[PDB]
C-alpha cells in the first residue's frame, strides 16, 4: 500500500478452547547481507577437516531462513505448565505465517562515522518452498530460532546445505541449487507477505506416564493356569535329574508368561555425574556407541528412546543417549557439566529398557550331560513381533517436528529427537534483501558488478499455530503429579527475566505429568 | 502507482508441458549513463585504424539495450539436458517482457 | 472361427502417455509334451542329493507354463532408457494377455 | 474367411479418362525364407572390402519388401505411347495395394527327393511403414520389381539396411531396427491385405522438349535498345586505343542480353562409343568426376541434369553422368557396350549446358596497359539468379520417385535420377512368413530353437496408381515428332515374346516427344 500505513498488528495472544488451542507469536528480525550475494562452495578443506567421519562438501548461500520449530517459540511457560498438566495428548493442525511492517536501511561508513539511512524503494525477496525441492534444514536442530521472550530482537540464520562428496571432493551426483531459480514475492514497504499450511495427520504426542508396568500387568491375587519349569534337579548327587513345573503365580512372579515384551535398544555407555565414580582414560569417542555409514562412523546422539537409569540411581546418564541443554550465557566449548541441562528420561521405565543395559539374555549352546546350560548377554535387540515401546519425550526447548526422509521403506518414523515426523512438514521460508548495486562504471564492461550498497532489513513474523488436544479422561483417585514452580524465596522468578535484562530459563520442562494405565 | 508498494514479482520457473515449453527468467540490471548524455560520431580515426578493411564510421548514444538472445539466459543446464534429450526438433512461439521495480 | 482365418494380428509397439505407459509384445512360443504325460513324483533321491540342505520332494507335472515377469520381456533397452531417464518411480497397472494363433 | 473361397479376382485393366488415368497390376509372387530367421550384422569384413570407399556396415534382415517402383511395373508399352504423344505431363495422385489369395506351402527334403505340400494353418505377416520409422530402401533403384510383363512370377527381394560406420566397425550412433517390433498384421488362407495412399502435391513432371533455345528468345526483324562493346582497338598499330559501342541486333546475336542464363553445370568426362577414338589408358575410375563426403570418394551417377552431347555428335556420351539399362539377359560383370542400353540426354540442349563441356568463361585478372585480359574456363558453376534448367528424363525402365532425406535444407529437392521427390513417399510393405519350428526336445532347454520348417508363400498383389494428366494445348502448326513402331519386318516383335517365352524391352523410351515454347 503505503510507506505511511502498518502492513499489519502486534497480535501476541493464545486462546484456549476445550479441544484445541491457538498461539499466536510475534517477534523482531533483523536480516543481514550474507556471503556478499555470493554461493561459496563450503567444504572441510576450506578449513581443517583432518578426518574422514568430519569429511563435508556443500554450498552456502545469500539466502536466510524463519526456523521457529523449538516449542518455546510458540509457547509460554504458562502455557506450557497448563498444556502438560490438564492433557494426555496433542498435535499441531494448522500453521499460518505473516511477515509485514518491512523497513529497508541502508548504511554508510565513512571515517569510521556510520549514518544509517532508510530505502523506501528496496526490496526484500520471500518465498516459501512448498513442493520440498530443496535440502530440508530446518528439521536438524540447528540454532537460530525465534527467541523464546517475546521482547527480543533476533538474527535470521544464514541457509546452506550439503551434498555428496568423496572427502572433500564433490561426486558426479552432487546438486546444486540455485535459490534464484524460484518463484519468489518481492515485498517493498507497505507490502506483506502470508501463506497457511495444514499439517498432515500425525499421532497425537502422549504427555503422560503409566501407572503401571510392563511386567506388572497381572492381578496379584490369582494363579495363572499355565506352568513353567521350576526344577531340573532331583537334589544333589550324581544321576538326580527330574523334570518340576510349578504354577506361576503371585508367589514367584517374573517367571509368569506374558503378551507383551519391552521396546528395542541399543546399549549406551553408562557415565556418573559424579566425578570420582568415572573411569580415569579417554573414553568420550573412544566409548562411544555409534553406526558407520560408508565408511563414516557417526556417533550415536538419542537413538531408541530408552530409560536413561535405573530406579533411584541419578548418579549416572547414557553417555550420547541424552539430551544436552545448555543454561543462558553457556560457553560454546570445554563447558562444566553444572552449565549444561541434562534431560532426565526416566518416565518410560515402565515400557522401555534402561539405555544403559543389556535387553536381555539368551541362551548360547544346547546343553546336554556333558554340557553346561551358558547363556550370552543381549546388547542390542532389534525387535519382536509383540514389542511396545514409547517415544522420547517433548521438551520447551525441544524441536517441534521433523522431515521424514523421502525413501523406499521407514519403520515407525518418529524422530529419534523428539516431535512429529512429517513427511510434508511446514515448508522452508527463505527471505533476502534484493541487491542493489554502487555505481557502475561509464564504460561497458563484461564481468558481473562486484560492488553494492551495504544494507539490511527488519520487521515483524506472526506465527500462529492450532492445536489440538486430547483431555485427562483419568478415574484416578489420589492426586496427580504436577509441574510447579517451588514456592521457596530466591534472589530471581524462574522462567523470568534478570536484572540486565537477560530472560533465562532455569529447567528444561518434559511433557510428562499426568499418568494413564499400561 | 507508489513508492512503498512493489511493481512486481521475481518469477523465475520454466513448466514443461507436453508439446510445450514456457521459460521464465529473471535478472537484476543496472543501468548507467552512457557518452554523458551525447551522440559521439566514432569511427576508425578516432583511435588507430590504419587498415582499410578495419575502417568504420558510425554513432555511439547514450542509450543502452537489453539483449538476451543467447541460450544460457532462457535455459538452466537441466533444462537445456531436458530439452536436447528428449526432443528432436523446437522453435520459439511467443515472447513477454517486463521491467519493474525501478531505483533510481 | 475357422482353419483359414487368423486367430489375432502382431502388436508389438509401445505408447507413451504423460503419466502412463502401455507396452505391447508379442512373440512365438513352442510347447512341447512333457513326462509322456504322466506325473513323476520327483525327489533328491532320484539322482544324488547326498547333503540334508539339499533335500527335496515335489513333482514334476505334463503341464507347462508362461513366465513373463523379468523386465527385458516388456522393455526394449530404449524403451528403458526413455523409462529410467526421465522417470522418477513406476509400478504396473493393468495386464492383458493373449493367445492366438494356435497351430498343432 | 475360409480355405475355398478367394481372396480377391485379378484386375489387371487401365482407364483413360480425360484428366486422368488410372493403372490397375496383378502379379503373382513368391516368398522365401531369408537368413534362417536372423539378423546378420553385414559389413564390408565378411568379404573382401578391401577400400575404405567400399566400406559399409549395416543388418540383414529375415523380412522381404515390395517395390513396384519402376515405370515399367505400372504401364504397358502401348499404354506408355498413349501416355507420352498424347500429354505434356502427368503425375501420381493416388495409390492402393492389395495382397490376396495367399498360400503357404511346406518343403521336406528326404533322400534328395522332395514334396512340397500345402499348410493351411500357417500365417504371413506384412505390415506397411507409415511413420517412415525405417530406412527407406526403395528409393535407391535396386532390383526385385515387379516383373514389366504380367504373366511373370517374382521372388520377393530380402530387407536389409545400412548404418554408420567407421571402416567395418560400428560407430555409437549406429542404430539397430527389430523388425518384428513394429504392429504387423498376420494372414492366413483366406485373409487379405490392403492399404491406400495419397501422393503429396507434387509438380508435373514435364513431358515436352522445347521447340526454341534459351539463347534465341529474340525477335530476329528488330534490333535492341541497348549497346555492347564492339571494338577497344582503333587500328593496329601504337597507342591505338579507342571504345566504340554498337547495336546488338540480328546481325551479331550471342552479343545481345538477355534475362535468363542455362542451368548449372558440374563437368563429366568425355568418352565414346567408338573405341578408337577414346584413350589407350584406365580413366573409368581415375578421370571420373566424383563428390568426396567424409573422406570417402562417391563417384557422382546423374548429376545435374545436362545434355549428354553437343549438336549432330552421338559417338560420345559423358562417363558416369547417364543412365545405362541392360538388354535381356545381360551378363553381371565385363558387358560389352552393344548388351547395355545408354540412355540419351540430348533433349535439353536448349534449357541445358553440354555435360561434358565447361559452362562459360571468366575474367581471370583486371587488363591494364601492361597486362592482358586473361580467361580461365569455369568447370563447374553452381547457381546464379536467373538460371534456368530441366530436370532429368522419366522412362520405363526408370524409378517412379524416390524419398527426400529429412534435413535442414535442400535445394530443388528432385532425384538426381529420376522421377517425383516426395517428403513421404509411399510406404515400404515389409512381409515375411511366420517362423514354424520343428519338433521341441522334450527337455527344457534356455536356448532359442534354432531348428525350423522348410517353408515358403505365395500370391497375388494388386498395385493401382491414379495419375494426373496435363493435356496438350498447343497450337502448333506441323506435325509433332511421335513415338513409334518402325514398320520393317524383323524377326520378332518389339515389347513382345521371344520364342523361348522371354519378354524383352529392345529400348529404353524417354518420356519427351511433344514440344513446347521456351
Amino acid at each position: 500500500d503505503g510507506v505511511g500505513s502498518s502492513s499489519g498488528n502486534w497480535h501476541c495472544d493464545s486462546q484456549w478452547l476445550g479441544d484445541r488451542v491457538i498461539t499466536t507469536s510475534t517477534r523482531t528480525w533483523a536480516l543481514p547481507t550474507y556471503n556478499n550475494h555470493l554461493y561459496k562452495q563450503i567444504s572441510n578443506s576450506t578449513s581443517g577437516g583432518s578426518s574422514n567421519d568430519n569429511a563435508y562438501f556443500g554450498y552456502s548461500t545469500p539466502w536466510g531462513y524463519f526456523d521457529f520449530n523449538r516449542f518455546h517459540c510458540h509457547f509460554s511457560p504458562r502455557d506450557w505448565q497448563r498444556l502438560i498438566n490438564n492433557n494426555w495428548g496433542f498435535r499441531p493442525k494448522r500453521l499460518n505465517f505473516k511477515l509485514f511492517n518491512i523497513q529497508v536501511k541502508e548504511v554508510t561508513d565513512n571515517n569510521g562515522v556510520k549514518t544509517i539511512a532508510n530505502n523506501l524503494t528496496s526490496t526484500v525477496q520471500v518465498f516459501t518452498d512448498s513442493d520440498y525441492q530443496l535440502p530440508y534444514v530446518l528439521g536438524s536442530a540447528h540454532e537460530g530460532c525465534l527467541p523464546p521472550f517475546p521482547a527480543d530482537v533476533f538474527m535470521i540464520p544464514q541457509y546452506g546445505y550439503l551434498t555428496l562428496n568423496d572427502g572433500s571432493q564433490a561426486v558426479g551426483r552432487s546438486s546444486f541449487y540455485c535459490l534464484e531459480y524460484f518463484p519468489s514475492q518481492m515485498l517493498r514497504t507497505g507490502n506483506n507477505f502470508q501463506f497457511s499450511y495444514e499439517f498432515e495427520n500425525v499421532p497425537f504426542h502422549s504427555s503422560y506416564a503409566h501407572s503401571q508396568s510392563l511386567d506388572r500387568l497381572m492381578n496379584p491375587l490369582i494363579d495363572q493356569y499355565l506352568y513353567y519349569l521350576s526344577k531340573t534337579i532331583n537334589g544333589s548327587g550324581q544321576n538326580q535329574q527330574t523334570l518340576k513345573f510349578s504354577v506361576a503365580g503371585p508367589s514367584n512372579m517374573a517367571v509368569q508368561g506374558r503378551n507383551y515384551i519391552p521396546g528395542p535398544s541399543y546399549r549406551q555407555q553408562r557415565v556418573s555425574t559424579t566425578v570420582t565414580q568415572n573411569n580415569n582414560s579417554e573414553f568420550a569417542w573412544p566409548g562411544a556407541s555409534s553406526w558407520a555409514l560408508n565408511g563414516r562412523n557417526s556417533l550415536m546422539n538419542p537413538g531408541p528412546a530408552m530409560a536413561s537409569h535405573k530406579e533411584g540411581e541419578d548418579r549416572f546418564f547414557p553417555l550420547s543417549g541424552s539430551l544436552i541443554f545448555g543454561k543462558q550465557g553457556t560457553g560454546r566449548d570445554n563447558v562444566d557439566a553444572d552449565k549444561v541441562m541434562i534431560t532426565n528420561e526416566e518416565e518410560i521405565k515402565t515400557t522401555n529398557p534402561v539405555a544403559t543395559e543389556s535387553y536381555g539374555q539368551v541362551a548360547t549352546n544346547h546343553q546336554s550331560a556333558q554340557a553346561q546350560a551358558q547363556t550370552g548377554w543381549v546388547q542390542n535387540q532389534g525387535i519382536l513381533p509383540g514389542m511396545v515401546w514409547q517415544d522420547r519425550d517433548v521438551y520447551l526447548q525441544g524441536p517441534i517436528w521433523a522431515k521424514i526422509p523421502h525413501t523406499d521403506g521407514n519403520f515407525h518414523p518418529s524422530p529419534l529427537m523428539g516431535g512429529f515426523g512429517m513427511k510434508h512438514p511446514p515448508p522452508q521460508i527463505l527471505i533476502k534483501n534484493t541487491p542493489v548495486p554502487a555505481d557502475p562504471p561509464t564504460a561497458f564492461n563484461k564481468d558481473k558488478l562486484n560492488s553494492f550498497i551495504t544494507q539490511y532489513s527488519t520487521g515483524q513474523v506472526s506465527v500462529e499455530i492450532e492445536w489440538e488436544l486430547q483431555k485427562e479422561n483419568s478415574k484416578r483417585w489420589n492426586p496427580e503429579i504436577q509441574y510447579t514452580s517451588n514456592y521457596y524465596k530466591s534472589n530471581n522468578v524462574e522462567f523470568a527475566v534478570n536484572t540486565e535484562g537477560v530472560y533465562s530459563e532455569p529447567r528444561p520442562i518434559g511433557t510428562r505429568y499426568l499418568t494413564r494405565n499400561l
